[PDB]
C-alpha cells in the first residue's frame, strides 16, 4: 500500500517545487509526505505585516517564529564564545518550509562565490538557468516608496568609493573589478537607472542599490500578499485539499502533517519509509526506486545518522541497532551568518530631524529593507583569499532600517529608548562568516527539535609560553570573527562621516553620529587603526605583543572592552546551511557515498554558503535535482515567459 | 504482547516509588515505562559528584541537565518581564527520571503549607506519615566538614532576632509561633545538638540551622554513591536484566528505549497504552483495571492533551480525532520559584581573609552551599493571608557558597573576579513566587521537547484612568515579585551588616560589604524602606503618587534601577509543578475529573508548592497513591527499621 | 554439556584474537573460558589517567597491579642479587589481559631479534604481516604536544652520531647499518618527517625518533580513551552480555570468570577441561578436537 517509484521527504523550499516539476515532466508515481500543512488562508502568513504581530491573541502575543505550531524549535548549548547564553533557532514547519516565517529578501549570490570556493560542474554558468528560472517564477518587485536618506548615502558611498579608486590599493568594499574604473554605486537622480544587484551575468559583485526586491506582491484591491515556495509552486491549481494531482501532474500524491523518522534499508538500498500520522499512530510507505530528502539544514543530519548512516562509534554508543555506513563527516562543517548592529542619531532642529528621515515606515513592499549595498573586504582584513588580487568577493551586506532594533536589556542599558524620533538603522553582516559547529543526536528513536547544537561564533586567543611568531598565525586564524566585526564598524563609521558631510552639503543642517557603540570607543578604533595598520589586531592579546606603552595598553583596553558589542549587541542571523556540503556527505549529484538509491536536494548539500541571503539556493538546488533525477535538461530549457498561474487559494 | 492490571508512565521519582511498593504487597502485573536506557555502570550518575562537571569532557562541559542524551530540553515561551528571555527546564531521561541528574537535596516544606493551603484529607498531621518513610527510605547524611562563617552568621541572626522579638513586632521574618519567643538559632557553642528541618511533628517553620540533608549512600571502601529512586526501588536487587522478578518481586516488569504516542481510550475507560521502540514499532499493551499517568509536570499534560482531554476547540482546530472530556482548566496554574543571587565582599589584610573564608569547597557532604535558615515574610511588606499573625510561614531560603554564581555577562559588566576568593554569594531563594502558567501542545504528531509552555514572571505595571483609591489593590497584586525580591536584598543586607560586628568580635578583623548589587544603591533602599515605612511600595509607580519632591523622584528612580538586577542577576530553578493541581483536573482521590479508572500521581498535583525543594513531595504524592489504588494502609503504618537494599551490579 | 572443538583458555593479549579469528574464519564450535570480566564501563581502565589513581577510593588509594580485585600478585622469593628483597610483579585478569593495566606502548621488535635468536620458519619476513595485521588492528596514535627538550636532544643525539660514524669504530649505539652513512636519527626542524621506529621493512634498528605510538584515541567530545585488545577484539558488536556469538561468529560461546585448574587427558589425548564458576562450585567442559592455553607468561 502506498507505493511510489520516488518519495520525497519534506515541503520545503525545494521540496515543493521538486515535486511540481518532477510530477510535471514525466510519468512516474510521486508521493511527498510534510510534517507542516498549508496556510494558504491564514491571515498571519499571507499579510506581511503578520512578521510585527497584527494578529496575535493578546495572551499570547509571540513571534510566528517562537510559535512551536509554526516551527520547529532548535534551542541551542551553551555558548562559551558568546558569554554562555543558549539562543534559540527555527526552521518554518509547512509547505515552503522556513519560507513562511522570513522577512522575504531575494539574493543570487553572486559570480565569484559560485567559481572559486564550488567544486567542478558547479560553477555560476552552470546554474545561472536554474537561478533565473527560480527568479523569473517567484517573480519579485522592489520598493515603490522612495526617501531622501537613500540618495544622500548613495552620493557618499559613491564619494568613498571613486576616493577608494583613486587610491590604487589592490582591493577594497567599493571595489568592482568587472565593472572597470567607474564607480559600482547607483545614481542619486531622480531619473537614474534602477541597478540591480541580481544581474543574469554576475557583473555586480559589490555595488550600491536603491532597493531589494521582495516576495511580495500587490492586489487588485490594493492588498499586499506574501509570496513564497507555496503560493508559487504548489497552489490549488495543482493540488487539491485531498492531496492529488489535478491534470498532468495527477502523479503527484502528497500527504500533509507526515513527519518520517527513519528509511528502511535492505542493506544497501532503500525499500520504504515509516511516518506518523495525525491519529498518533505509525504508517508505512514503500518507496520503488529512490528516497529523496529534504529535511533542511539542521535536521538531514539527523535524519541521516538515526537511519543508520553516520559515525559508528558514536553512533553505536548512543544506541542504533541497525547500522549501515561509516562517515565521520555525516552533520559537520555547517555555516551560518551573522548580524551585527548599530544605531546613529541625529542631532539638530525637530523639523528637520522629522523631514530628514522622511519615508521610513515600514511597508508590505519594503519592509523596512530600503537596504544601501552589499560590501566587500576591508583595507586591513588579515583574513582574505590569496588570490584576491584577481577577483572581487562578497563579504559584507549594508541594509538600513528603521526604529532601533536592538534586545530590549541592551536598549534600556544604552538608554536607546524607540520613544526617541531622531535615530535609525543600519546593518553590516558577514557572509563568509569564520566559525563553525556540528550536530550530533541524543536518542535514536525520533526527531526531536532539540540535539546536540555546539556553535561557538566569536571565541578568545589563550598565549602560551611559546614564541610570539610560532604561534601568530594560530591567532589570527582563531580571532577572525572578532576582526571580521571591528572591520565592519570602522566600515560603517568611514559611511557615518561621509552621510555627515553630504548631508552638511545637500541643504540640511543636521549631524550624524554614532551613539550606541559608545562613539568613544568607535573614534579610539579609527585612531588606532589610522595610526597602527596592518597589525593593528596584535594587540588583542595583550601579553603576546608586550608592547607595555600607555597608547598600546589603552588600545588593549579598548579592544577588549569593544569586544562585548559584536557578542551581545546584536541577534544571529537564521541562515544555517551546508552541513552535507558536496564530497563530505554527497557526491556531485547529491546522492549519498555507500548508499545506492537515496538522494538529499536542500540547502544542507550545498558546499558553501552563497554570498548572500540563501532563499534562492535551495530551490535552485532542487531545480538542478529535477534533471539531475530524470536525466535530461527538461527545465534548465523551458522558455523564460512559463511561470506557474498563480491562485490566491 | 503486554497486559497490565495497572498501568503507571513515566519511570520516576513517585513512579518508581508507586510500581515497588504496589508490586509488594500484591502480585497482579505491573507494567512501568520508560523510554532511555540504563545508568548503572555510568561514572558521571553514580558518583553524586559528577553534578558538578567532574568527568565532564573539556570540550563540552555542559551540566548533566544541559545534555539532550541525558533529559528533555524543555524550552518556555518568553517571559515578558525579563526582556523576553526563554529559559529551559528539563525533566530527566532514564531510570529514576530526574532523580538521575538533581542535587538529591530533601526538604519537607514544613507543616503550616499542608495546615492552610493543601485540601481536606492532605493536611500535614495525615501525610507526616509517608514523609517519615520517604525521610528514612533515602537516609540522608549530615555535613560534616564545617568551615568558620557559620557561626559568624549565626551569631549576627541571633542578635537581629533577639532585637526584633524584644521589639514587640506583630510580625517579621525570624519569629516562629511553635517554639516560643526565645529566638531559635543553632547554638555556637561546641555541645549543642543540631535541631534537623524535617521534624516528624514540624516544630519548626522559620530555624537557623547549620548544614542541609542530602541523598547520598555509603560504600565499604569510602567512596561515595548515588541512589536515586530508579536506584532505591529498581536496581538489580529486586528486578533483573530481562525484567521478571523473582518471588514477591516477580509482578514488576520494566521495559526499555519505549517513547508513548497515545492512551486508547473506549470513550470514558482508560483500554490501553502505546509507544515506539528503536526499530520503530508500535506494541499495544492493554490496561486491565487502572492507568496511572505520572510522567512528569511538563509531559503528562501534553500526552492528556492528545488523550482528548482538555479545551475541545484548540484540539479540534489542531487536529486531534477523538474527544473524551472537555476541562478549560487542564495543564493551568503551572507553578515555580525564583532565586536572585547577590555578591559579598569581604575587606582586610590577605591572610586574615583568607583564614576567614577558609575550608569552604564543595563535597559530597555540602554540595557547595553551607546554608543558614528559612526565613518568612518581612514587616512591610503587604502581600500577607489573614493568618500571618497566628502562624508563621516560610517565604524565603537563604544560602551561602563560595566562588561567584553570576552570569559571565553580568560578570563582565560587574567587573567582579571570578578567580578572587574574597567574594561570596548570598542567594535568597524565593518558595512562594506569586505567578502561574499553563501549557499547550503544538503538533499532534509525535512527542516534542517543546510544547507551548508560559510563564511570566515580573509583570510590571501601567497606569490606567482610574481613581487611585480604587486603583491601589491592583498595582499591589500586580508587582509581588519586584517587593519579594527587594525585601530579600534588604534581609541580606540586615544579616551583612550585623555580620560585619559578629566578625569584629568573634576575633577576625575583617569588614564586609555588598559589592554587587551596588551597596551605595541598597543602602539607599534600606534608608528609604525606614523612612516611609508602610507606604514606601506606593513610590513604584512616580505618576500615581503625585508628590513632586526631589527625595521622591529619587526614591522612585532607586526602585527602577533596582528592578533591573532581579531579571538578570538571578536564576529560575526547575522545580516547576502544579499543573493539573488537585480540584481542577484531579480530586481529593487522585481521580481524574471526567474520566474512570486513570489518577496522576506527578509533581502537577500538588495543590501548593512548599516551602523548600520537591523531590520530597512527590515521593510522598507517589506513597499515598500506593494505598489510595490498594485500598488497605500497609504503608502508613510500616515499621521504619524495614527499608529497602541496593546493589551496585 | 558444554562441548568443543576448539577449547581456549584466558582471554589474554592473544586469547581474544584467537577467538575472534577462528569463530569468523571457520564453522566449528567453540568456547572460551577467561577467569576475568569485561571492563568496558569501567572508568578506571578506559581513562589514562585512570593508572596514576584519578578513581582511587580515599581510604584504598592503590595502584591497579596491586589490587588483587585486577591482577594476579606474582610474589617472588628473596633474591640474593637485589640485596634479599621480595618484589611483587602482576599479570592483568581479564579481557585482554596485561593490557588493560598497561601504559599503552607499542614496539614490534626489529628485523635482527627475529632473523638472528628464531627458529627456521620464524624469521622477520614470515612473521611482517601478522605484525602489520596487529598494528593496523589496533591503529595506535603518535604524541600531539611537542616540546622543545626533544629537538635539542635530537640534535645532541645527531651529533654523537655523527662522531660515531667518523670515528670508524666496528658497532656502536647510533650506528644503523641498514641505513649508511648518513646518521639514523630525526631531524630538528619544525617541518621534519616524522620517523617511525615500526618500518614495516624493518630499515630502523637503532634511531632516535620524537615519540612513540600509544594504545589511545581520541574521542568525538575530546576524551581520550584506552586503546587495547578488549575493547578492539571483542567488543558488543560481536558478543552480547549471555556470552553469545552473533551473525558469521554465532559459533563462539565464551564464558566469562572461569578458571581451570587442569586438563584431564585419556593418557596422551585431552578430552575436557574443569573450572570452577562464581558460585565456588565447579564445572566440567568436554574438549573435541584440541585445547588451546593462553594462561601468560607465568
Ligand atoms: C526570521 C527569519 C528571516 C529570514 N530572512 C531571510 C531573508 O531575508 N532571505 C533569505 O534568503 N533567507 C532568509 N531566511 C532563511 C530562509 O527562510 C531559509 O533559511 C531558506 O529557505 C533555506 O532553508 P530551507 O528552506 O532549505 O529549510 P527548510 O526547507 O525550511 O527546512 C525545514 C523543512 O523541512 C521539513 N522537514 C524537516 N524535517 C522533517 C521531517 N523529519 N519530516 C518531514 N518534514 C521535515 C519541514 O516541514 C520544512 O518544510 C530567514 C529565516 C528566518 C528564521
Ligand atoms: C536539574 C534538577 C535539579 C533538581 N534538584 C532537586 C533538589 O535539589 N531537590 C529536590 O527535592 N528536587 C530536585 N529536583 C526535582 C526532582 O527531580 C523531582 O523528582 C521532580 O520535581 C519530580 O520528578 P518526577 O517524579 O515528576 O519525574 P518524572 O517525570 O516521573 O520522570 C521522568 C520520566 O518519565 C519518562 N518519560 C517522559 N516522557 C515520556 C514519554 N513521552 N514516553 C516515555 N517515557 C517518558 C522519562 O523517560 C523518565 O523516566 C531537581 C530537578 C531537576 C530537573
Ligand atoms: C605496569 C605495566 C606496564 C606495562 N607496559 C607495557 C608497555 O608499555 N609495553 C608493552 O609492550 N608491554 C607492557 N607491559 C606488559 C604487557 O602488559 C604484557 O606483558 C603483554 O601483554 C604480554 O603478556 P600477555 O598479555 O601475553 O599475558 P596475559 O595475557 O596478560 O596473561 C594473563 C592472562 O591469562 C589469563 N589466565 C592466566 N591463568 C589463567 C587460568 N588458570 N585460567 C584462566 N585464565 C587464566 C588471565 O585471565 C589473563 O587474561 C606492561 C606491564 C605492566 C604490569
Amino acid at each position: 500500500n502506498l507505493t511510489g517509484d520516488i518519495v520525497i521527504i519534506g515541503a520545503g523550499a525545494a521540496g515543493s517545487l521538486l515535486a511540481h516539476y518532477l510530477a510535471r515532466f514525466s510519468n512516474m508515481k510521486i508521493i511527498l509526505l510534510e510534517a507542516g500543512h498549508s496556510h494558504f488562508n491564514d491571515p498571519v502568513v499571507t499579510d506581511p505585516m503578520g512578521f510585527f504581530g497584527k494578529y496575535n491573541p493578546p495572551n499570547e502575543n509571540i513571534s510566528m517564529s517562537q510559535n512551536p505550531s509554526y516551527s520547529w524549535q532548535g534551542a541551542q548549548e551553551p555558548n562559551t564564545g558568546a558569554y554562555g547564553n543558549r539562543p534559540i533557532i527555527a526552521h518554518g514547519m509547512g509547505f515552503g518550509g522556513s519560507t513562511m516565517i522570513n522577512r522575504l529578501n531575494l539574493v543570487v549570490g553572486g559570480r565569484t562565490v559560485f567559481d572559486n570556493d564550488w567544486p567542478v560542474g558547479w560553477k555560476y554558468d552552470d546554474v545561472k538557468n536554474y537561478f533565473r528560472r527560480v527568479l523569473v517564477d517567484i517573480n519579485p518587485v522592489r520598493d515603490n516608496t522612495k526617501a531622501s536618506i537613500t540618495s544622500v548615502a548613495l552620493d557618499a558611498l559613491r564619494i568613498i568609493a571613486e576616493q577608494q579608486i583613486a587610491s590604487g590599493e589592490p582591493v577594497d568594499f567599493l571595489l568592482n573589478k568587472a565593472t572597470g574604473n567607474v564607480p559600482n554605486v547607483e545614481k542619486t537622480t531622480p531619473d537614474a537607472v534602477p541597478l540591480n544587484l541580481n544581474d543574469y551575468e554576475g557583473v555586480n559583485s559589490v555595488v550600491a542599490f536603491s532597493s531589494f526586491y521582495m516576495g511580495v506582491n500587490q492586489l487588485s484591491d490594493g492588498n499586499y500578499i506574501r509570496k513564497y515556495a507555496g503560493n508559487t509552486y504548489l497552489n490549488r491549481n495543482y493540488v487539491d485539499e485531498n492531496g492529488r494531482g489535478i491534470g498532468k501532474f495527477s502523479g503527484l500524491r502528497v500527504v500533509s502533517d507526515a513527519v518520517v523518522d527513519r528509511i528502511i534499508f535492505k542493506g544497501n538500498r532503500a525499500v520504504g519509509v515509516n511516518y506518523i500520522d495525525r491519529e498518533g499512530i505509525m504508517h508505512y510507505v514503500k518507496v520503488n526506486k529512490e528516497v529523496v530528502v529534504t529535511s533542511g539544514a539542521f535536521y538531514t543530519p539527523t535524519i541521516l545518522q538515526r537511519s543508520g548512516i553516520g559515525d559508528f562509534t558514536y553512533l553505536s554508543s548512543i544506541g542504533v541497532k541497525n547500522l549501515v555506513y561509516n562517515n565521520p563527516l555525516v552533520g559537520t562543517g555547517l555555516k551560518n551568518h551573522y548580524s551585527p548592529v548599530t544605531i546613529t542619531r541625529v542631532h539638530g532642529e525637530p523639523s528637520e530631524v522629522s523631514r530628514f528621515l522622511s519615508n521610513m515606515a515600514a511597508n508590505p513592499t519594503n519592509m523596512g529593507f530600503k537596504g544601501l549595498a552589499e560590501l566587500g573586504f576591508h583595507r586591513l582584513d588579515p583574513n582574505k583569499p590569496a588570490n584576491a588580487n584577481t577577483v572581487t568577493y562578497r563579504k559584507y551586506q549594508l541594509m538600513m532600517t528603521a526604529g532601533v532594533g536592538i534586545p530590549a536589556e541592551q536598549q534600556y542599558l544604552s538608554g536607546l529608548s524607540p520613544s526617541s524620533n531622531n535615530l535609525f538603522t543600519l546593518i553590516a553582516d558577514d557572509i563568509r562568516f569564520a566559525p563553525e559547529g556540528y550536530i550530533k543526536i541524543g536518542t535514536p528513536n525520533i526527531p526531536r527539535d532539540v540535539p546536540k547544537i555546539f556553535f561557538n561564533t566569536f571565541v578568545t586567543y589563550t598565549p602560551t609560553s611559546a614564541p610570539a611568531d610560532q604561534q601568530w598565525p594560530i591567532a589570527q586564524k582563531t580571532l577572525a570573527p572578532l576582526i571580521s566585526a571591528l572591520l565592519g564598524y570602522d566600515i560603517i563609521y568611514q559611511t557615518l562621516i561621509s552621510m555627515n558631510q553630504t548631508a552638511r552639503d545637500s541643504g540640511f543642517q543636521v549631524s550624524l553620529e554614532m551613539v550606541y557603540p559608545l562613539n568613544d570607543l568607535i573614534y579610539k578604533l579609527h585612531n588606532g587603526l589610522a595610526t597602527y595598520g596592518a597589525n593593528w589586531w596584535h594587540y588583542f592579546v595583550p601579553t603576546l605583543v608586550g608592547d607595555d606603552t600607555p597608547a598600546g595598553r589603552e588600545f588593549a583596553d579598548t579592544l577588549s572592552k569593544l569586544s562585548y558589542y559584536p557578542r551581545v549587541g546584536a541577534h544571529l542571523d537564521s541562515h544555517q546551511g551546508c552541513s552535507c556540503s558536496i564530497g563530505r556527505t554527497v557526491d556531485s549529484n547529491l546522492k549519498v557515498i555507500g548508499t545506492q538509491n537515496v538522494r538529499v536536494a536542500d540547502l544542507s548539500a550545498a558546499a558553501f554558503p552563497p554570498g548572500g541571503n540563501t532563499w534562492a539556493t535551495a530551490s535552485m538546488i532542487g531545480a538542478r535535482a529535477v534533471d539531475l533525477i530524470l536525466g535530461f535538461p527538461y527545465l534548465r530549457d523551458l522558455p523564460v515567459n512559463d511561470v506557474p498561474i498563480l491562485n490566491v487559494n
